[PDB]
């Protein structure tokens, strides 16, 4: 479930769906209609994560930060399933593609796409509307804004309707 | 062991199959005879249903989901690699995801084809039966040899149904 | 904590096994070493060692294949969601977070696999060396990393104060 790591209390908003296998550790902070899918890890101890309003962390996928490198996931975005964002800063309605991996003070633009598996090196500025792909990443081409988001509010309200652990 | 129903969608999984602790398999998923899910991987179906075929294993930590209009479909005798993502895919019999890698939406895995380890398959790729494809994105490189994990991962399974225990 | 068929981990009182980190079989961990959430340490037809004072961050994988032990070093790092498989990492080296390390590969003493690179099995990346890329290419001496000292302090300080909410 959700864990206090020494002092640190996560602080998760009753809208937002925290799915069985998560772990939400620590300094972080879970806005109103976020979510948290099967298997994520969210840790905030020697610097503290955010999951904005409307954000979805999906499976797999693992949040954390460095001392001055918090991880910053502003509102209505998503990260993808396996992804990895450490400390970076993600700002409105942009999407880390499914396996990527954006490093420390990386910082991912409004409605930016990262794609899928890729890299994005410690720093690197991905502008507002656009795709950064590639090992390492690497800004490519305007690309039109995800809709992930809208989908993951909605599909996590019915989760927290209808979620039933069955025995076999 | 459990499984979680979604709605009204909850996972059919064949007697024989092989759920390990830490797996979780969510809503319109089927799970063949014989196959093996194994720890902190995700079988999640919902918005579009996920298959995994007879004989087929799903390693640990690999996520398997799909889209609207893109099931995600494992073949038989699939081998799912370590940490691997299959999202949306058709995946045909006896191929071979390899570890660390990810194949997006409407991409098609031929018979015993092999992605290679950490590659990144774009999506509606088609890899041909019997052919090796990687890099990130990847391509299409050569013949490969039929892999033999899928036989490996049935006996496995088999032993660890009779033999897991948790410990102190 | 699961056994095998005859195989049980053997961890050490010190070590760290987080809520949701499944450790499976022919395992060893070390003193002062740490297994952190979702991670998996699965050892059936292959031992796997995780050195003292190495780390095995979240959603990490280990695993092996006979004749390919996977052997981690003391004061190791394994970045969140890497998998090393069947490999060999020397004293103080770092697995970047995402990267896949596999069969029969050696990674030297505090040399340093780059985030999400791959490589491939048998290469082997020298000591103090960094490595990048997909697949993996030697690319310039890097400086030791200092991840495993900070990672040994705050397993200490996971052990002692982590309760569910
Ligand atoms: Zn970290
Ligand atoms: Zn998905
Ligand atoms: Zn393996």
């Amino acid at each position: 479930s959700v864990y206090r790591f020494e002092d640190k209390t996560p602080a998760v908003h009753p809208t937002a769906f925290i799915a069985p296998g998560a772990y939400v550790v620590g300094a972080v902070e879970v806005g109103e209609g976020a979510s948290i899918w099967f298997g994520a890890v969210v840790r905030g101890d020697l610097e503290r994560v955010v999951v904005g309003p409307g954000t979805n962390v999906q499976d797999g996928a693992v949040l954390h930060a460095d001392p001055g490198f918090p991880c910053l996931l502003g509102p209505e975005v998503t990260v993808g399933h396996r992804a990895v964002v450490h400390g970076a800063v993600v700002e409105e309605g942009a999407l880390v593609g499914m396996g990527a991996v954006v490093l420390n003070g990386a910082r991912i633009g409004k409605n930016a796409v990262v794609g899928a598996g890729a890299v994005v090196p410690p720093g690197m500025e991905v502008p507002e509307g656009r795709l950064a792909l590639g090992v390492p990443a690497r800004v490519v081409r305007p690309i039109d804004p995800p809709g992930n988001a809208p989908r993951y509010r909605a599909l996590a309200e019915r989760y927290r309707k209808a979620l039933f652990p069955v025995a076999t």
